[PDB]
């Protein structure tokens, strides 16, 4: 029943049980939050941060603790990481995302800061503060609110009033794959006023970050970072991609 607040992790603190010594993370928010909890209550997956509970004292959320830390700290700047680790993390990221979309939830802010690692380096999707329901009673609702973080965000979100939820999460996963294999983000935002994004749209892959990416992962990135959300590859199809299925 009693937890000691060892240290601050992010506010979020690492908590250790007085009797069992089990570790958890506690999100402390003083008064979005009601929905965060609502959504967390529906989530049960090995690639999503576990929700233990909450107490309405200022509010306390009891969330799985990931001693691995965040994925960003596994990416060497300007270099990335070994391709085999990138793939494994992407496999797990896709498992996490398939699950969420499966029960009609979109994270809306997928980035390495919200991808955590446990002790076996398992990836866990984290922070459903911006998440929302996009399918309910087998009915899809298009989104119209601008959420996320500019470098990870899909283009349609900047130029369209309404958009489907799923392809937006897929784009952001591609940007994450890019960060993992090149140690840099390709652009500040997916807009035409952005030189780096114009270049990608023109297939200038001899520039960074694309120069640093092997041809197989890059062909997949060509399928994910497609401006038209309707032409953008879908997850079931990512699951069939050559690089995705390449032994490494
Ligand atoms: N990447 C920053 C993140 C780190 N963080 C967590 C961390 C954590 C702990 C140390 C370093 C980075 C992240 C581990 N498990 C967690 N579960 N829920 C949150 C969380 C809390 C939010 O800030």
């Amino acid at each position: 029943e009693d937890w000691d607040l060892v240290q601050t992790l992010g506010e979020v603190q690492l908590a250790v049980n007085r009797v069992t010594e089990e570790a958890v993370a506690v999100k402390i928010v003083d008064m979005n939050i009601k929905k965060e909890i609502c959504i967390n209550k529906m989530l049960n997956h090995e690639n999503v941060v576990k929700f233990y509970g909450h107490r309405r004292e200022i509010q306390y959320l009891f969330l799985e603790y990931c001693s691995g830390g965040e994925l960003f700290d596994r990416i060497e700047p300007d270099i990335g990481m070994p391709e085999p680790d990138a793939q494994r993390f992407f496999h797990q990221l896709m498992a996490g995302v398939v699950y969420l979309h499966g029960i009609g939830i979109t994270h809306r802010d997928i980035k390495p800061e919200n991808l955590l690692l446990d002790e076996r380096d398992n990836l866990k999707i984290s922070d459903f503060g911006l998440a929302t329901v996009f399918r309910y009673n087998n009915r899809e609702r298009l989104l119209n609110k601008m959420c996320g973080t500019l470098p990870y965000v899909a283009p349609e979100l900047l130029k369209r009033r309404e958009f489907h939820a799923e392809p937006v999460d897929v784009w952001s996963c591609g940007i994450v794959l890019t960060a993992m294999l090149a140690g840099e983000l390709p652009w500040d935002q997916p807009s035409d006023s952005c030189q780096e994004y114009s270049d990608w749209k023109e297939k200038k892959t001899y520039l960074n970050p694309w120069k640093k990416i092997d041809s197989a992962p890059l062909a997949l990135l060509h399928k994910i970072l497609v401006e038209n959300p309707s032409a953008r590859i879908t997850i079931p199809d990512i699951k069939k991609d050559r690089w995705y299925n390449k032994p490494l």
